[PDB]
C-alpha cells in the first residue's frame, strides 16, 4: 500500500467505529472477498452519475400532489420570493413552472445560465427539470403555510464530490469433538448437550444431538453426528446452526461457502449467549470476545454446485390460500396445493412469499424446479410493484439467493422519494442474507451513491448498528466502507465533523449522570458544570459547523451556551440548542437537540419511521392527518440524539400547570391553554382544527401498533395545535383520548358536538385507508419485531397487529370495531391516566 493510502484507511475506521482490515474475528475470507466484491458496483455507480445534479441532490417527487395542497392554491399561482444581498423580488409562479423556466424569467422580469436557486437556511436547492410542485420543500412550506425563500448564488463544485483514486450421495455429517468454557459458574451442574441443526431460512432440514453430559468447563465428545441429508441436497445458503443446551449458547457456519465450495476442516468456532424468534441468531458471525465465551470444536470431512387446466373449486381452494395474510400460516394440505399447481399460482404475484415457502429446499431436483419456476417470470416482470410483497421476500424467511434476488429486482423501480421512506428497514433486512455480498447490499451500495441524501442516512443506519451489535458489524462495516470510497470528499469530510461533534457530547452526557442522584433533581452544581465543560468545549474543540444528522440539509453553528441544559429526567439527558450556520437563513430560531443516554432509541427510530410510512400512506388517498414524526437518530449503545419541535409543551404539564395535585385532572385546561398560546380568535380556531387532526392522527397510528396506552408526560402539543407523542422506548385502554381533548372538541361527557363529528369522521378514513395497506404494515411491523426489539415470539407478538387492523373482515365489522375503541375512552376518561403512576412509593 502507499503510504498516505494507508492514512486514509485509518480515517475510514475512525468513521466507521470499526477496522474491516482486522482479522482476529475469521476462519475464513468471505468478507475480504465482499471488499472486493463491491468494487465495481461502487465504480460502476460513482462513473455513472451526474456530477452537478450529484452535487445538488435535489429532493424530488413523482407523485401526484395531494388533493389536500390542491384547495391551498386557489389561483393555479404560487409565490416564490427571491433574495440577493439587501433587496429581494416576489414572482408569481405556476404549479408546473420550473428552476430554469423562471431563473429566465427573473432577468427578463429586470429592465445568466450559471446561478441556482437555493433555499434561505438550508443546503437545499431548486435545480434540474422538475416541476416545482413537485419539490419536497415547496410541498412542505404549502403544508405549513410559509412563503417559498430562495438566495440566488452560484452552484457548487463536482471537484468536491471528487472521489479518491482508487487503487455425493453421502450423507452429510459432522464431528463434534467438544465444548470448552473458561468460566461456566451459575448454580447447579445441570447435564449438557450440543444440537447440530441444518436450517435454511429458519426451516430445519435435519437434526442431531450428543450424549447429555453433566457441565464442566471442558466437554470432549468426539462423536460423528450422522445426518439424513444427502451431501448433493444441501442447498446455497444453508446453515449449520450448533446449539447447547443444559439453551445457552448459539454459533453459526454455512455449510456452502462464497465460491460454491463445500466447507470442510476443523473449526474453532466462538459462540454467543443468551439474554434473560430473532435475527441475531441466524448470524454467520463468531463472538469476537475470545477470552469469556464458550467455544465449541468440530470437524468436516466429505466443492461443487451444478397445458391442463385446474377443477373449478380447488382453484377456489387456492386462490382462498392466496388471499390470506403474511402471517396465516401454510398446512402441508396448503403447501402441496401451491406446488403441483406452481404455474398457476405464478400468475399472481401475490402468492409468491406462500409460495416460495412451499418448497422443500432439502432436494436438489425439487429446488431445481424451483428455478426453472423464476426463470419463466414474464408475469411478475409486468406487475406494478408492491413494496409489501418486496419485503416479504427479503425477511427471514427466505434464503435463497433467486427468490431474494426477484424481490431486489422489484425494488429498482422505486425513486429515492421512497427508499428513504424504506431505507432504514431494508438496512435492517441485511441481517436475514446468508451471505455478505448480496443483491440488497449491493442495491443500498448503489443507491446512496447516485443520492447524497439517501447516502447520508444510509451511512447513520449502518454506523448505528456497527457501533451496538457484534452479531453484524463485521458485515454493515463492510458496506459502509463501500459506501465511504464512493461518496466524494465532498461528504466524507461532513461525516468527519459530525462524528467529532456528537462523540464529544456523548462524552459531556455520560459524565452529566455519574455526577447526579440516583433520580432526584438536577442540582445548582450540575447548572454549572454543565454550562462551563460546553464553554470548555465551544472554544477549540466543537468544529465551526455542523449537518444536522436528522436533518441533512441544516448546518448547526455554534452552540448558545445560555439556552442549554441538563433534563429533569431520570437519566440525564441534554437540552442543547445551537445557532444556524447559514446566515442566508431568514431567522434567529435556534436548531434545538437533545441528547440521551439509556434509551435504546433504534425502537425509536423504527417507530418515528413507521410513522412516516403512515404518513405518506394517507398521502396516497388525499388524507393529512398532520402527525409530528420529528428526528431522532441512533449513534451507539443505548445513546443517540433527538429533534427538539419548536415550541411544544407535555399535556402533563398543562395539566400540572394548574395545582398538579400529582393527579387532580381538569377537563378544561387544554383549551384555555390554546387561546394563551393564540393572540387573535383566528389562529386559535386554526390550533382547534389542527388539533382534530393530529390528535385523529395519532389515535389511529397509535392504536395500530398497540402503543396506544401511554401516559400524559409522553404527549405533547404545539403552541399551535399540533399534538404528538414522544419516547417510544418501550387494566387497560386502546389509546388516549382524554376529556380535556374532547373539551377541545366541544363534547363533555357523552354528547356529540360538531368538531367532534369531524374527529370521528377523520379516524375512520385513516382508519379504513391504512387496512388497505394490512399486508405491508403486518411485515414492516414483524420485520421490526425480529431486528428492532429484545428477543420476541414469532408468533405470540405480532399476532396483535393482526387483530388491531382487524384482518380478514370487511369494512363495516372493522368501522363498527374502531368507533368502539373511541366508546372505551369516553368511558373510561381519566381513570389509567389518573391510575398512570398512583404507584410511585
Ligand atoms: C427524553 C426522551 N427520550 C426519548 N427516547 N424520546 C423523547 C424524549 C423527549 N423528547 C422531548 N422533545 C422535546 C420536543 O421535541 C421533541 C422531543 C421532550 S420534552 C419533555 C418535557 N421537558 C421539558 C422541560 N423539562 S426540563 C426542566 O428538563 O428542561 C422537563 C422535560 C420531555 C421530553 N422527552
Amino acid at each position: 500500500m502507499s503510504e498516505e493510502s494507508q492514512a486514509f484507511q485509518r480515517q475510514l475506521t475512525a468513521l466507521i467505529g470499526y477496522d474491516v482490515t482486522d482479522v482476529s474475528n475469521v476462519h475464513d475470507d468471505e468478507l475480504e472477498f465482499t471488499r472486493r466484491g463491491l468494487v465495481t458496483p461502487r465504480m460502476a455507480e460513482v462513473a455513472s452519475r451526474d456530477p452537478k445534479l450529484y452535487a445538488m441532490h435535489p429532493w424530488v417527487t413523482s407523485k401526484p400532489l395531494p388533493e389536500y395542497l390542491w384547495k391551498k392554491i386557489a389561483n393555479n399561482c404560487i409565490f416564490i420570493v427571491i433574495h440577493r444581498s439587501t433587496t429581494s423580488q416576489t414572482i408569481k409562479v405556476s404549479p408546473d413552472d420550473t428552476p430554469g423556466a423562471i431563473l429566465q424569467s427573473f432577468f427578463t422580469k429586470m429592465a445568466e445560465q450559471d446561478f441556482v436557486l437555493r433555499v434561505c437556511g438550508r443546503d437545499e436547492y431548486l435545480v434540474g427539470e422538475t416541476p416545482i410542485k413537485n419539490f419536497q420543500w415547496v410541498r412542505h412550506c404549502l403544508k405549513n403555510g410559509e412563503e417559498i425563500h430562495v438566495v440566488l448564488d452560484t452552484p457548487p463544485d463536482p471537484a468536491l464530490d471528487e472521489v479518491r483514486k482508487e487503487e455425493c450421495d453421502r450423507k452429510f455429517r459432522v464431528k463434534i469433538r467438544g465444548i470448552d468454557i473458561p468460566v461456566l459458574p451459575r448454580n447447579t451442574d445441570l447435564t449438557v448437550f450440543v444440537e447440530a441443526n441444518i436450517q435454511h431460512g429458519q426451516q430445519v432440514l435435519c437434526q442431531r444431538r450428543t450424549s447429555p453430559k453433566p457441565f464442566t468447563e471442558e466437554v470432549l465428545w468426539n462423536v460423528w453426528l450422522e445426518f439424513s441429508i444427502k451431501i448433493k441436497d444441501l442447498p446455497k445458503g444453508a446453515l449449520l446452526n450448533l446449539q447447547i443446551y443444559c439453551l445457552l449458547y448459539y454459533v453459526n457456519l454455512l455449510l456452502i461457502d462464497h465460491r460454491f465450495l463445500l466447507r470442510r476442516g476443523e473449526y474453532v468456532l466462538h459462540m454467543w449467549q443468551i439474554s434473560g424468534f430473532n435475527a441475531d441468531k441466524l448470524t454467520s458471525a463468531t463472538n469476537p470476545d475470545k477470552e469469556n465465551s464458550m467455544s465449541i470444536s468440530i470437524l468436516l470431512d466429505n466443492h461443487p454446485i451444478a397445458r391442463a387446466e385446474m377443477p373449478n373449486q380447488l382453484r377456489k381452494q387456492l386462490e382462498a390460500i392466496i388471499a390470506t395474510d403474511p402471517l396465516n400460516p401454510l398446512t402441508a394440505e396448503d403447501k402441496e396445493l401451491l406446488w403441483h399447481f406452481r404455474y398457476e399460482s405464478l400468475k399472481h404475484p401475490k402468492a409468491y412469499p406462500k409460495l416460495f415457502s412451499s418448497v422443500k429446499w432439502g432436494q436438489q431436483e425439487i429446488v431445481a424446479k424451483t428455478y426453472q419456476l423464476l426463470a419463466r417470470r414474464e408475469v411478475w416482470d409486468q406487475s406494478a410493484l408492491d413494496v409489501g410483497l418486496t419485503m416479504q421476500l427479503l425477511d427471514c424467511n427466505f434464503s435463497d439467493e433467486n427468490v431474494r434476488a426477484i424481490a431486489v429486482q422489484k425494488l429498482e423501480s422505486l425513486e429515492d422519494d421512497d427508499v428513504l421512506h424504506y431505507l432504514l428497514q431494508l438496512v435492517q433486512a441485511v441481517k436475514f442474507e446468508p451471505y455478505h455480498d448480496s443483491a440488497l447490499a449491493r442495491f443500498l451500495l448503489k443507491r446512496g451513491l447516485r443520492n447524497k441524501r439517501i447516502g447520508h442516512f444510509l451511512f447513520w443506519f449502518l454506523r448505528s448498528e456497527i457501533a451496538q451489535s457484534r452479531h453484524y458489524q463485521q458485515r454493515f462495516a463492510v458496506i459502509l466502507e463501500a459506501y465511504l470510497r464512493g461518496c466524494g470528499t465532498a461528504m466524507l469530510h461532513d461525516f468527519t465533523q459530525q462524528v467529532q461533534v456528537i462523540e464529544m457530547l456523548q462524552k459531556v452526557t455520560l459524565d452529566i449522570k455519574s455526577l447526579s442522584a440516583e433520580k432526584y433533581d438536577v442540582s445548582s452544581q450540575v447548572i454549572s458544570q454543565l454550562k462551563q465543560k460546553l464553554e470548555n468545549l465551544q472554544n477549540s474543540q466543537l468544529p465551526e459547523s455542523f449537518r444536522v444528522p436528522y436533518d441533512p440539509g441544516l448546518k448547526a453553528g455554534a452552540l448558545a451556551i445560555e439556552k442549554c441544559k441538563v433534563m429533569a429526567s431520570k437519566k440525564k439527558p441534554l437540552w442543547l440548542e445551537f445557532k444556524c450556520a447559514d446566515p442566508t437563513a431568514l431567522s434567529n430560531e435556534t436548531i434545538g437537540i437533545i441528547f440521551k443516554h439509556g434509551d435504546d432509541l433504534r425502537q425509536d427510530m423504527l417507530i418515528l419511521q413507521i410513522l412516516r410510512i403512515m404518513e405518506s400512506i394517507w398521502e396516497t388517498e388525499s388524507l393529512d392527518l398532520c402527525l409530528l414524526p420529528y428526528g431522532c437518530i441512533s449513534t451507539g449503545d443505548k445513546i443517540g440524539m433527538i429533534e427538539i419541535v419548536k415550541d411544544a409543551t407535555t399535556i402533563a404539564k398543562i395539566q400540572q400547570s394548574t395545582v398538579g395535585n400529582t393527579g387532580a385532572f381538569k377537563d378544561e385546561v387544554l383549551n384555555h391553554w390554546l387561546k394563551e398560546k393564540s393572540p387573535t380568535e383566528e389562529k386559535f380556531q386554526a390550533a382547534v382544527e389542527r388539533f382534530v387532526y393530529s390528535c385523529a392522527g395519532y389515535c389511529v397510528a397509535t392504536f395500530v401498533l398497540g402503543i396506544g396506552d401511554r401516559h400524559n408526560d409522553n404527549i405533547m402539543i404545539t403552541e399551535t395545535g399540533n399534538l404528538f407523542h414522544i419516547d417510544f422506548g418501550h387494566e387497560r385502554v386502546p389509546f388516549v383520548l382524554t376529556p380535556d381533548f374532547l373539551f377541545v372538541m366541544g363534547t363533555s361527557g357523552k354528547k356529540t358536538s360538531p368538531h367532534f363529528q369531524k374527529f370521528q369522521d377523520i379516524c375512520v378514513k385513516a382508519y379504513l385507508a391504512l387496512r388497505h395497506h394490512t399486508n405491508l404494515l403486518i411485515i414492516l411491523f414483524s420485520m421490526m419485531l425480529m431486528t428492532g426489539m429484545p428477543q420476541l415470539t414469532s408468533k405470540e407478538d405480532i399476532e396483535y397487529i393482526r387483530d388491531a387492523l382487524t384482518v380478514g373482515k370487511n369494512e363495516e365489522d372493522a368501522k363498527k370495531y374502531f368507533l368502539d375503541q373511541i366508546e372505551v375512552c369516553r368511558d373510561k376518561g381519566w381513570t389509567v391516566q389518573f391510575n398512570w403512576f398512583l404507584h410511585l412509593v
